[PDB]
């Protein structure tokens, strides 16, 4: 008896019995061609220790109908005999062998919102817990429930998104019949979402009537040959009044004395001043001439003399103080260097009128015909020259400690609703910047300066603008945009845009 060939087929297409053909019923063929091999010749085969038998088919071909799945599945590996004789009764045995693959898992992959509950749709087919579980414990804490209505649950955890830890979640469900089902839970990251916000300021229009402007000089400290003086055409130019607005020290190394001349700006105001207005009371002229040294001041004061009117015809006389620190340099071949120095000091003074309390600050120094100039409050001139600069004050209601201000905080409902912080939340403001761009910067909890005013808003939301425009440079409709940028705790981002309607009355 010769023997033949003993073949088995892929047990299944893939050679592999999963989880779904574990709960079925499976063909087994293959061939059996050879040697004494002969049609009906025996087939048999233990699979699972079951014996399963069939007959060699013509062209050698056999099958097995139905092999549980399970049995398959409980055994991987087996022999394939067929029993032969040749035609003298002698007998022999051909064998094949087969392997195949068990694999009964299933994944199902999700990904899924932080900090909510989400129903697990489209799980693999024949999914579910061994009976009488109905939750089950992800890596993460988290939970998988099966609810009374049959829909399975999973609670997603905040995570921490930056860190170094992975933030997918996987749970492993094993059933009895060897099945196995992993869930995998990939947790995306939340963030919170900034709201616009509205603010509002008004500020006060006023108009003041004033009488003609006084100013004399009335001290000074040091200073050799000083001189003060109504100004003439040679010396200062003319102004309307007798009060002494010029004032010269100094013995001249070349030809003239330095000083000082304030030429008041009666005309052009012609008698009346506004509220909360950079306004000029005159121009101020500093006359840089070589002396001997010792011979300059250190300092001078100027009283600034007028009346404001109230409705009732009641004058109240009103004296601004304005005190000037004065430098003349040594004089080197440095131009620069050689420079004299004024500085004027911020004072202020406060009258009443009609019950109300007004108050006169020193601005500083403004460039003549450039209102829009920026004012400082040092000037330098150069030897042998003269510089003019409009003396800048402004007039405000109250004792002047504070502007015009308006606070608020833009995680409250400014107009839109609050900002949402998200699940992660550990939100604060990281960027503030004028405009509708922002980033995380370096403006929050600084004072920024705006289109009319300035902002401060700190990481925890709170700010406090204040106006410091002239009323003159408020136009209708005028409005500040803040750009505002919040973060959560791993990093998540939102803009939103702090406007502040800027009016007049
Ligand atoms: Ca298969
Ligand atoms: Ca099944
Ligand atoms: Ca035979
Ligand atoms: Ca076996
Ligand atoms: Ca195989
Ligand atoms: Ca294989
Ligand atoms: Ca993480
Ligand atoms: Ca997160
Ligand atoms: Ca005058
Ligand atoms: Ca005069
Ligand atoms: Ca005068
Ligand atoms: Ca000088
Ligand atoms: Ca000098
Ligand atoms: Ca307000
Ligand atoms: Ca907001
Ligand atoms: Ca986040």
């Amino acid at each position: 008896a010769t023997a033949g060939t003993v073949t088995v087929n892929a047990i299944t297409s893939d050679d592999t019995i999963d989880g779904i053909e574990l709960g079925q019923t499976i063909s087994i063929s293959g061939k059996a061609v050879g040697g004494d091999i002969s049609v009906g010749d025996v087939v048999k085969m233990t699979i699972n220790n079951t014996e399963y038998s069939t007959t060699v088919k013509a062209g050698g071909i056999w099958m097995i109908a139905g092999v549980l799945g399970s049995d398959l599945a409980a055994d991987s590996e087996f022999d394939v005999v067929v029993t032969s004789s040749d035609a003298a009764g002698n007998k022999v045995q051909s064998i094949g062998t087969s392997t195949h693959s068990v694999d009964l898992s299933a994944e199902a992959n999700f990904s899924l919102a932080e900090g909510q509950q989400h129903v697990l749709t489209n799980l693999p087919e024949g999914f579910g817990f061994p009976d009488g579980t109905t939750e089950v414990v992800t890596n993460f804490g988290g939970t998988i429930t099966l609810g009374d209505d049959g829909e399975y649950r999973y609670d997603a955890p905040v995570r921490d998104h930056g860190d170094a830890v992975s933030d997918k979640d996987s749970v492993t469900v094993t059933l009895e019949d060897g099945r196995t089902f992993t869930v995998n839970l990939d947790i995306q990251d939340s963030a919170p979402v900034a709201v616009d916000d509205q603010d509002s300021i008004v500020v006060q229009h006023e108009e003041f009537e004033v009488s003609e402007i006084a100013a004399s000089w009335v001290s000074y400290t040091h200073g050799e040959s000083v001189t003060t003086f109504d100004g003439t055409s040679d010396l200062g130019g003319v102004d309307n009044d007798s009060a002494k607005d010029q004032i010269r020290w100094g013995n001249p190394a070349e030809s003239k004395q330095s000083g000082y001349g304030f030429i008041d700006n009666d005309s052009n105001l012609e008698g009346r001043f506004d509220l909360n207005q950079d306004i000029s009371v005159g121009t101020f002229t500093h006359y840089n001439y070589p002396v001997y040294s010792g011979g300059a001041i250190t300092s001078a004061e100027m009283s600034v003399e007028f009346s404001v009117l109230d409705h009732l015809g009641v004058s109240t006389p009103v004296t601004l103080t304005v005190n000037f620190d004065h430098n003349e340099t040594p004089n080197t071949n440095d131009v620069n260097a050689s420079r004299d120095i004024v500085t004027v000091q911020n004072t202020h003074v406060t009258f009443e009128r009609d019950g109300d309390i007004y108050t006169v600050q020193i601005v500083g120094f403004r460039e003549v015909g450039n209102p829009d100039g920026e004012v400082v409050t040092s000037i330098y001139t150069n030897e042998n020259a003269a510089t003019s600069y409009e003396l800048v004050v402004r007039v405000v209601e109250g004792d002047g400690y504070s502007l015009p201000s308006t606070e608020g905080n833009i995680f409250d409902d400014n107009g839109l609703g609050a900002d949402s912080l998200g699940a992660d939340g550990s939100v604060t403001v990281v960027g503030v910047a004028v405009g509708a761009i922002v980033s995380s910067n370096e403006s929050v909890g600084h004072s920024i300066e705006g289109q009319y005013g300035n902002l401060v808003l700190n990481s925890d939301g709170s700010y406090v603008y204040d106006v410091t425009a002239s009323v003159s440079d408020i136009p209708a409709g005028a409005t500040e945009s803040f750009a505002y940028l919040i973060q959560d705790q791993d990093g998540s981002t939102s803009s939103a845009n702090l406007s502040i309607n800027v009016g007049t009355n």
